[PDB]
């Protein structure tokens, strides 16, 4: 479907009357030659087809003249009408005795050409008519479509001439007839005009201005067959050139020349032996390698020039092959590789890979008769590589192809070439503009973790999104659990610079399986040993920028890979340094309390004072400690030595560690461009909690300097210790009992919040009702928003002021002009005086309020935190389990001396958990590591294999393979027992 | 229905339209969703085949103790 | 209107306004269901168009995951039928 | 008791059929050697 | 100035608008039936 068709596409229309044209005289505007009587004009039908409201889709067709290159022909099919490259082209020719077709043609046609186009995606050339052999063609495609109950339509191409096309003046329209209407059946059966076959995928109608004949058309055939024979297959030009292979079943002596014209154009020829005819006559003459013999076949023909004819076929024998009756119709893809070699004098295994047959392959492989040449194998696996074949990819590399000399420079850049033209990684490398595989790696993982013929074939793979051969070189890679961590980094990192979302989904979906393989992996190896696994964890990985597994989990936030227990164990031992993880939290406390005591035998492990101050458990409790001198020293100022007088010394002490604590933050902010920086550090909200203490104490103390402005500082002040306090929950998220509970608690706000507008709205209406009904003398505005929102508040936490409500419980006086009964309640801030004209309703009003708010909201928001409680706990203990680990390696840089004397350590800062291996001991830990690896797919694939599933398919196959046995026998014994008595 | 499928597949005898029209219409009448989907899939012009009388005919067999009947008698 | 599933099934799938067509079946159906003397017949009704919604949520949803803009004008068009 | 409720079980049934199975394969490819033989070298 | 109508035309600032006038609404009524609700005429 396209406007400019007729801009390329023209048809052609007579011009001189000589009939010989086939028009009547009426229709016109020696011998009638085409280009001395026709003349070339814009088409004008082309687009879709749709038979008259048929049961499957539209197929396209188009109306060309003769002299129409093939070229664009094969760009409108393969671009605009969406036809996918063909990676084999078998053209149909002969068609004989009249409707009917023998029996066994007809089981080759279906059990064979048919079923082999559908499984190698070829394309079934032959005449669109609904006539000849195309009829057969077409049912043959009908009856194989209806039997397989799925997979893949079979693609048609039918080129048939204009003018035998029976009701084709409906196709006519100058703009296009994409939607159309075409009446295939209902007319009295003729000689001349055929309709079109609605089994076929798309129509070509070649119309040399002849109102009806057959024959003009063979040119265009032929140069297209020709044309596609020298296409590429695959991705590129990488592949090998298009198969072709014309399939003879029957004929005439028009055949012959048909034939004799294609082997010119150096084709393959397949004749069906024994079908009689032009096929029978060729393989009989082709096996003899002859009047007698044309007598045979050619009635009443011209059987003097044909001697000449079967000379000049002869004269290619290469190129004819028969198809012998022992032939089975199973086996056609067979005998077409054998046609197409002969043809060659171009390997099976690339046709294979071509055709994404892995068993045509396989079989080739097991034969021994032929030895496999290295760079056969090579060429066949770089196809694999570019076409995206993993099963072809393993079983060459299983075969014994070395690696190691395969992969060049050249090699890897055409494989990253081959990148589609919309990917992301075409649009990365063209911004880094052989590619620029370091640089993209580079600005993707930040140079901290950036990076062996496997490595490159794993990160080509994860580049492109192949996730199979990507699984496929991580099973055959070395540096297995790193390697994992690092895939799954780089797939979560490329996924959100994805624009589709199901890329993005794909990508994380690989990135989640490697995970999840990396898990598995550390999992067995730390069963295995812990030792060993815990160096595996801790050493650096030079193909990521020699980061550990941690900090590639850390950047990845792989929340699995920490969950386990092995990672757990690990950074628990870490935690506390060289103590032993069994230590007492009681033994630590009374060694910190008692320095003398870290000599005894209560912890077991000068290096030994190192040892004790210098694990992060010690340093944490040393920080806690500090923290908590400081909030005391915080309170005994501020409630005691706060005076407007100029600062004591103890309110020193306070100002210096409050600056201490200040550098403190710094130097973790820093360590931890400058923009870059001061968002990451601004956008957690406990570093924004900080800034805001720290910025209140600030304010605080320069409004307690200024002399006029002491009662404001000290306000400030006041509201600052909170903040401070608060930020102990911040310190002990660490811990292993707190945290995973301090995480849930943010999960409640959304309750409160809901909480906090249900009790809003319902006192507002309440206050503002109980306060219009008592109608308060004192109606200040202070006075108003109390009685409103502060003391229908308080109610709900039982204190419930009767005497200032109810007027039964009042003194009854006089107490204004206003006409009413009035009472004066005793409260201080409860009006001097309140009407007593509905106080039922009052009292009606707490009675609901309490009812509404005490009992109701309350009870709601207990089940609500319930169902929250419930619902986000194991998210959150998989998120503490995460952060754990950062929280460790956060407190394992801390200096070693407590804030109020860390200024010591800030000065010797100021103007100034990885594992080291030996090269043996490095490359003895990957091979136990492979070792885990291979036995953990073995074990894996056995379980696969033994299922249910597999077993079930495995005995459907067996009972296959027993049906065809026993139909052989059967045939076997039949023919026995008749034809040998 | 299996009957049914072998006679199509019989391409000995080529099956005329209205021999498809009327088993189809039959199919439809008798509620025999199967024979529907494989006489359609055949190749049979569905837009010659639906007219007014054979989808007059085709709400006419409608059972008379059916909704649909109640409703169409109403809209008389 | 005659209440057949496995008809009414294939002509869906045979039809052109797929999403459309499902949701107005389900609304048909529903409508009919509360008209009908018999609960098995409205219990039938009331099957036949939960599997309509059904299908019609599942084609919707391979639409949008295939593309949000062209799914969303889709959703928002209007159906002559 | 036990060992009756395992034999019965899905899994064993559907394993003991592959080798059932097997052995038809098998006896199968004895079956038609044998008539090719015969039928072959036997005329 | 069609950037004006595209900003109060959404149905979120519709929204937000109704919800900001109903909390005018009330802060009047409270005002009227706690200050201004004298038995003089209105």
């Amino acid at each position: 479907e396209q406007s400019w068709i007729p801009k390329i596409f023209k048809k052609k229309t007579c011009t001189t009357f000589i009939c010989q044209c086939g028009r009547p005289r009426t229709a016109h505007p020696t011998v009638w030659d085409s280009d001395a009587h026709t003349t070339e004009k814009p088409t004008d039908a082309y687009g879709e087809l749709d038979f008259t409201g048929a049961g499957r889709k539209h197929s396209n067709f188009l109306r060309l003249s003769d002299r129409t290159d093939p070229a664009a022909v094969y760009s409108l099919v393969t671009r605009t009408w969406g036809f996918r490259a063909p990676n084999l082209v078998v053209s149909v020719l002969g068609g004989s005795g009249g409707p009917v077709l023998q029996t066994w043609l007809q089981d080759l046609l279906r059990r064979g050409l048919v079923r082999a186009a559908q499984s190698t995606g070829a394309w079934i050339v032959t005449g669109g008519l609904h006539t000849g052999i195309g009829r057969h063609v077409g049912v043959a495609v009908r009856d194989h479509q209806m039997a397989s109950t799925g997979g893949t339509k079979v693609v048609a191409m039918g080129v048939a001439p204009w003018g035998v096309v029976r009701n084709r003046d409906t196709l006519i329209n100058p703009k296009g007839s994409f939607p159309a209407r075409y009446r295939w059946r209902g007319d009295p059966e003729d000689g001349v005009q055929f309709p079109l076959d609605y089994n076929y995928s798309a129509f070509f109608l070649v119309d040399d201005g002849t109102h009806g004949c057959l024959g003009g058309e063979n040119r265009f055939r032929l140069r297209l067959e020709s044309y596609i024979s020298q296409q590429k297959t695959g991705v590129g030009g990488t592949g090998i050139d298009i198969p072709v292979l014309l399939l003879l079943i029957d004929g005439d002596e028009k055949m012959l020349t048909r034939i004799e014209n294609a082997t010119q154009a150096q084709l393959p020829c397949l004749l069906v032996a024994g079908s009689g005819g032009a096929a029978d006559c060729l393989a009989e003459t082709l096996e003899d390698t002859a009047r007698d013999r044309i007598r045979r076949f050619f009635p009443k023909g011209d059987l003097e020039v044909l001697q000449a004819q079967v000379e000049r076929i002869m004269t290619r024998k290469e190129l004819l092959t028969v198809y012998s009756s022992e032939d089975g119709s199973e086996e056609f893809e067979t005998i077409v590789l054998k046609a197409l070699v002969k043809a060659c004098g171009l390997d099976e295994l690339r046709l294979a890979v071509a055709w994404n047959r892995v068993d045509i392959a396989q079989s080739e492989l097991f034969r021994g008769d032929i030895q496999w040449r290295s760079f056969h194998l090579e060429a066949s696996l770089m196809d694999a590589l570019l076409n995206d074949r993993p099963e072809f990819v393993r079983l060459l590399i299983s075969h014994g192809l070395s690696l190691g000399h395969f992969l060049t420079p050249m090699r890897l850049a055409q494989l990253y070439s081959a990148a589609p033209s919309n990917s992301l990684i075409r649009n990365l490398l063209d911004q880094a503009s052989p590619p620029d595989v370091g640089h993209v790696l580079r600005m993707l993982l930040g140079k901290m973790c950036a990076p062996a013929p496997w490595s490159d074939l794993l990160l080509w793979a994860l580049l492109l999104n192949r996730a199979q051969m990507a699984m496929y070189f991580w099973e055959m890679g070395s540096n297995a659990v790193s390697s994992a961590l690092g895939a799954c980094l780089l797939l979560r990192v490329m996924a959100r610079l994805e624009p589709d979302a199901e890329e993005a989904a794909r990508r994380k979906d690989l990135a989640f399986k490697f995970e999840g393989m990396g898990v598995d992996l550390f999992g067995e190896c730390y069963r295995s040993s812990e030792v060993r696994a815990a160096r595996l964890l801790l050493r650096r990985c030079p193909l990521w920028g020699d980061a550990t597994c941690l900090q590639l989990a850390m950047q990845a936030d792989a929340r699995a890979f920490f969950a386990q227990d092995g990672v757990q164990s690990l950074l628990t031992q870490k935690w506390w340094g060289d103590m032993a993880s069994t230590t007492p939290i009681w033994a630590l406390v009374l060694a910190f309390f008692c320095p003398p005591l870290i000599y005894t035998r209560l912890i077991t492990f000068l290096r030994r004072w190192f040892h004790f101050w210098g694990a992060p458990v010690t340093i944490f409790m040393g920080n806690v400690v500090s923290y908590l001198l400081f909030l005391l020293l915080f309170s005994r100022v501020l409630l005691v030595d706060f005076q407007p007088a100029p600062p004591g010394s103890l309110e020193l002490l306070l100002y210096f560690w409050a600056f201490t604590l200040l550098c403190e933050e710094l130097r973790q902010g820093l360590s931890g461009s400058l923009s870059q920086r001061l968002r990451l550090y601004l956008a957690d909200s406990w570093n924004q909690c900080d800034l805001v203490a720290l910025t209140c104490f600030l304010l605080g103390v320069g409004c307690r300097l200024t002399p006029g402005l002491y009662h404001l500082g000290r306000t400030v002040l006041c509201i600052d210790f909170m903040v401070f306090t608060v930020r102990l929950l911040h310190i002990f998220t660490v811990n292993k009992q707190l945290g995973p509970k301090i995480v849930i608690v943010s999960k409640m706000m959304k309750d409160v919040f809901f909480f906090l507008f249900f009790l809003g709205v319902w006192l507002v209406a309440y206050g503002v009702a109980t306060e219009g009904l008592l109608r308060p003398r004192d109606s200040d505005f202070p006075s108003i928003l109390r009685r409103v929102f502060y003391r229908p508040y308080l109610q709900i936490f039982g204190q419930i002021p009767q005497e200032d409500m109810d007027v039964a419980l009042m003194e009854h006086s006089n107490c204004s002009s206003e006409p009413g009964f009035w009472a004066h309640p005793p409260g201080a801030q409860a009006g001097t005086c309140v009407s007593q004209y509905a106080n039922w309703l009052v009292v009606l009003l707490l009675v609901i309020f309490l009812l509404v708010a005490n009992i109701l909201l309350v009870n709601l928001l207990i089940a609500m935190f319930s169902y929250t409680f419930g619902k986000v706990q194991g998210n959150s203990d998989l998120y503490w389990k995460a952060q754990r680990y950062r929280l460790i390696r956060e407190f394992h840089s801390r200096p070693a001396l407590a804030p109020p004397f860390i200024v010591i350590s800030h000065l010797r800062l100021l103007l100034r958990f990885r594992v080291y291996l030996s090269k043996e001991a490095e490359r003895k830990l990957l091979t136990w590591e492979s070792v885990h690896k291979e036995n953990f797919l073995l074990a894996r694939a056995r379980d696969k294999r033994e299922s249910d599933s597999e077993r079930l398919k495995r005995t459907s196959q067996k009972v296959d393979l027993a049906l065809k046995q026993l139909g052989h026998i059967r045939e076997y014994e039949q023919r026995l027992k008749v034809l040998e008595r």
